[PDB]
C-alpha cells in the first residue's frame, strides 16, 4: 500500500486526485491540504511515502515547502511536483532538490480514443 | 484512418483534443470549429466519420447542432457529445437522438499512477 498525501490550492483538482489515487488497488490517500503551511503540518503526523505537491501557490509555494521538508524533517516523502504548462522553469529548481514532477494537462483524455473506436466499430 | 472533426468553444480544450487525436495512429483530425454555425459549415465540406461536439454553447448549443445535422444533412457523422459534470441531463436529450457521449473530467490523470509506482519503486 503506497501511502499518498495531496497538497494543492485548486479544490477541484484535489478532489479528482483523491478519487483517482483512491481507485488504485495498490495506493491509499492518507491526507490532503490546500496550502503550504497545512501541508507541512500534515507531514509531521502522517509520514506518507509520496507527496503530490503544487509547484506554485501564493505566499509559500511548492519549492518553499520542499526546502522546509529537506531542512527540518527527519522522515521525508518522495515528492512529485504537480506542474502545469508554463511552470516548467520553476519546477527545475525543485528537481535540483531531488523532487520528481508530473505535467498536469488541463482536460482528461483517458478512454476517449477507446470510445471513439467503439463507436466507429459499430457501423 | 478514422476521420475526426472537433467543435467546442473552449480554445484550450480544442487544442488538446487536436493534439491527442492526432497522436493516435489510426485517427486523423480534419477540422475544428469554435461555435455551432461554423461546425455546420465544416460538416458540409469535410464529411468526417466522427464529430466531437460540445453539448452546451451560447446561442446554438450542441443539441441544436445535432438536430440540424439530422434534419438537413444527407451524410452524417457519428456524433460524440463532450459532457462535463452537471451537464448530464442535457446530454440525455442528445442520446435520445442517437449521439453518444464522453464525460470530460477537468484534469488529465494519464500516467500519474504509473509515475508514482516508478518513483516508489526507486527507493
Amino acid at each position: 500500500s503506497i501511502k499518498v498525501c495531496i497538497a494543492d490550492d485548486n479544490r477541484e483538482l484535489v478532489s479528482l486526485l483523491d478519487e483517482y489515487i483512491s481507485s488504485q488497488p495498490d495506493m491509499e490517500v492518507i491526507g490532503t491540504a490546500y496550502n503550504g503551511q497545512d501541508c507541512l503540518q500534515m507531514l509531521e503526523e502522517k509520514r506518507p511515502d509520496i507527496l503530490l505537491l503544487d509547484i506554485i501557490m501564493p505566499h509559500l509555494d511548492g519549492l518553499a515547502v520542499l526546502e522546509r521538508i529537506r531542512a527540518g524533517f527527519e522522515h521525508q516523502p518522495n515528492v512529485i511536483m504537480l506542474t502545469a504548462f508554463g511552470q516548467e522553469d520553476v519546477t527545475k529548481k525543485a528537481v535540483e532538490l531531488g523532487a520528481s514532477y508530473f505535467i498536469l494537462k488541463p482536460f482528461d483524455m483517458e478512454n476517449l480514443a477507446h470510445h471513439i473506436r467503439q463507436v466507429y466499430g459499430k457501423t
